[PDB]
RNA sequence: AGGACCGAACCGACUAAUGUUGAAAAAUUAGCGGAUGACUUGUGGCUGGGGGUGAAAGGCCAAUCAAACCGGGAGAUAGCU
RNA sequence: GCUCGCCGGAAGACCAAGGGUUCCUGUCCAACGUUAAUCGGGGCAGGGUGAGUCGACCCCUAAGGCGAGGCCGAAAGGCGUAGUCGAUGGGAAACAGGUUAAUAUUCCUGUACUUGGUGUUACUGCGAAGGGGGGACGGAGAAGGCUAUGUUGGCCGGGCGACGGUUGUCCCGGUUUAAGCGUGUAGGCUGGUUUUCCAGGCAAAUCCGGAAAAUCAAGGCUGAGGCGUGAUGACGAGGCACUACGGUGCUGAAGCAACAAAUGCCCUGCUUCCAGGAAAAGCCUCUAAGCAUCAGGUAACAUCAAAUCGUACCCCAAACCGACACAGGUGGUCAGGUAGAGAAUACCAAGGCGCUUGAGAGAACUCGGGUGAAGGAACUAGGCAAAAUGGUGCCGUAACUUCGGGAGAAGGCACGCUGAUAUGUAGGUGAGGUCCCUCGCGGAUGGAGCUGAAAUCAGUCGAAGAUACCAGCUGGCUGCAACUGUUUAUUAAAAACACAGCACUGUGCAAACACGAAAGUGGACGUAUACGGUGUGACGCCUGCCCGGUGCCGGAAGGUUAAUU
RNA sequence: AAUUCCUUGUCGGGUAAGUUCCGACCUGCACGAAUGGCGUAAUGAUGGCCAGGCUGUCUCCACCCGAGACUCAGUGAAAUU
RNA sequence: CUUUAAUGUUUGAUGUUCUAACGUUGACCCGUAAUCCGGGUUGCGGACAGUGUCUGGUGGGUAGUUUGACUGGGGCGGUCU
C-alpha cells in the first residue's frame, strides 16, 4: 500500500513506503537461502568495473524456481516473503508431495491459492504453461527464451509480456520495453503479471536510503578535472563540448547493439 | 519513529593566541562541529604507476604525486652557469 | 620516616598488538640520564617464565589466496574445477585460598570437571565423502525480574579523646567465603501421543517434509537468580611465644538483616520496523553400500593418557609507532564514595605520582591570567579577542510556514536553611502472623520495619540561595545553497562535491558497459517498475522561440570512392 | 545582481554624517529559463548589514598573581663567518 | 564467318530450402561424491555469426612532436627578398 511519512525531520518530508501486510513477519526458508557477499563493482582482478556500488545491507540470496518444471504436481501458496535480491515479492508453495519451493508472485496472488505446471495446466494467473498453449493476447510473466534455462523476461515487481501471434515452432510477443521479440513456441511462461506495482510510487527521501541498496553516490565528470573526463574542468561551468561517456562515447543517442547473432527475432526494436 | 534535539566518550578540525633552530618535520591551550548513523573502530584481505582509487580537491597511493619508490639504460643531453 | 600537594572513566589495575630480558637480586659510575648521583629501563654477574582445563597448535570455515587436471596466452605467465590453506568468527573441560625477592586458574592445600584409548561385565542393529535437523546470527525500542556493588542498621572487637564538650541516638575498624554438585523458580517458546498411506529430500531411510484419523489435554525444551551443599573447612580484625623488628608456628571473636541498584545477567528473549540480517564442522538423527554366535554401538565400573610451544616485564607508555627517557599517536577489559540527570564537573577512596637541573632576585619586555574609576565599539578591514548569556519548574511566547516547525523564540516570577502539615507525608519495598493447597522457590490476606520524594504554611541568616566547578547572548533585514552529510592529511570546509527528486539516452540478456592480447570476471546468480551513462539538483508556479552550424538517429535516386579484378 | 564598465547610478530608508546593507526605478557596458529561471519554511562553525546587552577593543592605560627575562652554580647548542 | 532461340557445359548475382562445417553463457548422461573442462546424445540456430590477412572510413580514446625571429623589456601591431 502507499504510504506518505510525515515532515517530523529534514529527511521523511518526501519519503514514501509500499508496506504490505501479506507479507511474512518472520524468517524465511533456510534450506532455500545461499550466502551472497558483495562485490563492489570489482571483478576477479580487482578493478572496478562497474561504477556507483558498493556498501548496502547484508543480503542472504532465496533461491527461486524460475523453471517450474513439476509438471502434474498442484502446489498451494503458504505466504508471501519480501526479497531484497529484486524488487517483485515471491511466494513460498507447498507441493502435494511435500517439497517447498520460491517464485515469483503474481499480481492478485495470495496465500491458500493453488497453483499448477505443465502442458495440462489450467488458464490462470500464477500457472506455468509452455506458450505453446497459451491463447493469443494472453499476458505471461517470468517467459524463458530457450527451453529449459528458467525464465528470463518480466521478472521485475509490475512487468508483463503480451503474446500477439503465433507463426510456427515461434511466439510474437511485446516486452514492456515496446520491443516486439519472437522466441521457440515451446518456452514456458507463467500467466499474469507480477505484483509489486506500487514499488515504482515508492520514494526513498533522503540519500542514505540509496545507500542502504548498496548504490555509491554519483559523481558527475564535469567537475573531473580534464584528466579524469574528457568534460573535465574549467574556470567556472564551461561544458562546451559534446556529451560523452567516460572512455569517449556519445551516450545522448549513439546506438551500441552490435550482437548481429540473433538479428532475426527482433521486429520492432522500440519507438 | 527519526541521515531528529542538547550533550560526554569517540570521530572530526571553524576562530584566536602561543610555538615557528618549536614539547611536536602541523602540535598545545581556550572555545567550536557531528555524536543511532551516508557513523565510528580493531583485525585480515583486494585493487600497482599513464595505472589504481577518488560524495572530485588534480586529492591520496608509506613525512615524496600534473604521473610513487628502488635499480638499470646513464658518465642521458645541457649552444647555459 | 613525619607532613604538603597532584591524578582518581586516571596520571589507577588487567591484556591484545608490538617490543623481546627492559623483570628480581648483588655489584659498579667512565660513557648513557639534557645538572650532581651513592640511584636508574645504564654497565657486569647471577637468578627468574612450572598448565589435561588460560592462549596457540589442533577440528570447521569467511573475505580472499594458491591451485592437480583443465581453459587461455609470443615466452614469462593469466583465470579457475576438484581440492588445499586462510580468523578478525564457531568448536570438550577449574574454582577458592595460600605461597616466591622475582611465576602461577600453571607450584602447594582443598574441592571439582572434560575428551579420548584399553579391559571386564551386562544389554544390543551397527555402519557414509551421503539425506535431514541443529549450529544460525539484523536495527531500534520496551519494561519487568535479578545480581555485581553500595548505603544504613545490627553483631563482634577496640577506644573514651594534646583545647570547651564527649558512657552516648558517641568514634574507628571488621562483618568475606568460589567453581562444581543438587534443587529447576521469575519467565520465554511450542499443543502433545499413537497408527496408516505418499509423484518430495540425486538411490534408500523408522529421519525431515506432506496428507489423512482416532485419542488426551498436560507433555516437554530453554531459563538468570535464589536456596541448599561445597564449608565442623578457608580467610579473618586482633592475640600469644619466637621476635636480626627483614619476619615465623599456634590461636583467632562477630561473620546477620534491610534498602537502593546498574550500560552488566535472564536476553541468541519479548515487541516493533525495513534497509530483510555469514558459512562450515563438532553435535543430534536417518539409513545405503557393507559386516552379523563377529566386528562395532549403548550403560556402569576400572585403568591409562591428555603431548608440544607461549607464560618474565612494559603495554594510553621513558620499554610499542614518532631519530630523543619527545606536552603527540595507540584497540579491548575492570568502572568505588559525596553532590549530580550523568562514564560531565568538583572534592575524595583503593592505588599510583609530584613530570632528572636547582638556588635567589622580584627591572624593561614577552607569554598565561585576575581587578578596574567615568564613558561603553568612539577600536578595527571586520565587535578579532574578551566580556556577557548559562540550570530546574511555572506563566508566556511573533512574522512566516511545506502546518512538522519557527521555539529553549522573545520575556517574566519563584529557587537557601529550620519547623510543621506528616515526632519521615504521598509513593516504593515488604517480615512475622493468619488463611488456602495440586503441601511448593506457592497464592491470598496482612501490614511491622526499611526507604523516601514534591508541594503548602510559618519562621530565619546573608550584599547576594541555579551561591563554587558545571552550564544557550538574543533579536531584525538579506545573498547563496534545500536539508544531514563529503573535500584540498600539512595555509582554502565554501556559494564547490554528494544528495533525494526530474529528465534525455543506451541496453531483450551470451544486455549495454567496463577490467582483460585471450580465457574469463564484474554488471547479476539481476531481466526495461532493470541496469549503465549524461546533465539537472528538495519542494512550489514554470521551463519559451531557432535544426542554419557541429554531433547523434534515420533515408534514398544519383554522383564520387578502397583492397580486389 | 556572486553578473552594472560608466558608478559612491538616482530616489527613499536607517546614521548628526552610510562607496557597505535594505527597498524601489530601468539606461540589463555584459540576467534569462534543467551547463535551469523565479520563489522557498526549516537548516548552516556560510557572506554582508543593522539593534539591545556586554565589556580594558578603545579613549588611556594602572595595579596585582604566576611562568620566562635578570644574577649565582652545573651541563652546554645553532644559523652565520 | 554479319543473326537469334529451347537444351548441354560454364562460372557469376539474388531468392527458397536443407545439414554435415561452425556456434551454443539450452536439456540430459558419463568422466565424477565437480554449476570448471572435455566427451556423448538431443534440440535450437546455421554456412549467417565469429575469427585471421588485406583494405576504406571514423578515431585527442592513447601517444610522440611542432607552434619562428627582429623588437628602445616581452606581447600586440609592423617588418623579413
Amino acid at each position: 500500500a502507499v504510504v506518505k511519512c510525515k515532515p517530523t525531520s529534514p529527511g521523511r518530508r518526501h519519503v514514501v513506503k509500499v508496506v504490505n501486510p501479506e507479507l511474512h513477519k518472520g524468517k524465511p526458508f533456510a534450506p532455500l537461502l545461499e550466502k551472497n557477499s558483495k562485490s563492489g563493482g570489482r571483478n576477479n582482478n580487482g578493478r572496478i568495473t562497474t561504477r556507483h556500488i558498493g556498501g548496502g545491507h547484508k543480503q542472504a540470496y532465496r533461491i527461486v524456481d524460475f523453471k517450474r518444471n513439476k509438471d502434474g504436481i498442484p502446489a498451494v501458496v503458504e505466504r508471501l516473503e519480501y526479497d531484497p535480491n529484486r524488487s517483485a515479492n515471491i511466494a513460498l508453495v507447498l507441493y502435494k508431495d511435500g517439497e517447498r519451493r520460491y517464485i515469483l508472485a503474481p499480481k492478485g496472488l495470495k496465500a491458500g491459492d493453488q497453483i499448477q505446471s505443465g502442458v495440462d495446466a489450467a488458464i490462470k494467473p500464477g500457472n506455468t504453461l509452455p506458450m505453446r498453449n497459451i491463447p493469443v493476447g494472453s499476458t505471461v510473466h517470468n517467459v524463458e527464451m530457450k527451453p529449459g534455462k528458467g525464465g528470463q523476461l518480466a521478472r521485475s515487481a509490475g512487468t508483463y509480456v503480451q503474446i500477439v501471434a503465433r507463426d510456427g515452432a515461434y511466439v510474437t510477443l511485446r516486452l514492456r520495453s515496446g520491443e516486439m521479440r519472437k522466441v521457440e513456441a515451446d518456452c514456458r511462461a507463467t500467466l499474469g503479471e507480477v505484483g509489486n506495482a506500487e514499488h515504482m510510487l515508492r520514494v526513498l527521501g533522503k540519500a542514505g536510503a540509496a545507500r542502504w541498496r548498496g548504490v555509491r553516490p554519483t559523481v558527475r565528470g564535469t567537475a573531473m578535472n580534464p584528466v579524469d573526463h574528457p568534460h573535465g574542468g574549467g574556470e567556472g561551468r564551461n561544458f562546451g563540448k559534446h556529451p560523452v561517456t567516460p572512455w569517449g562515447v556519445q551516450t545522448k543517442g549513439k546506438k551500441t547493439r552490435s550482437n548481429k547473432r540473433t538479428d532475426k527475432f527482433i521486429v520492432r526494436r522500440r519507438s
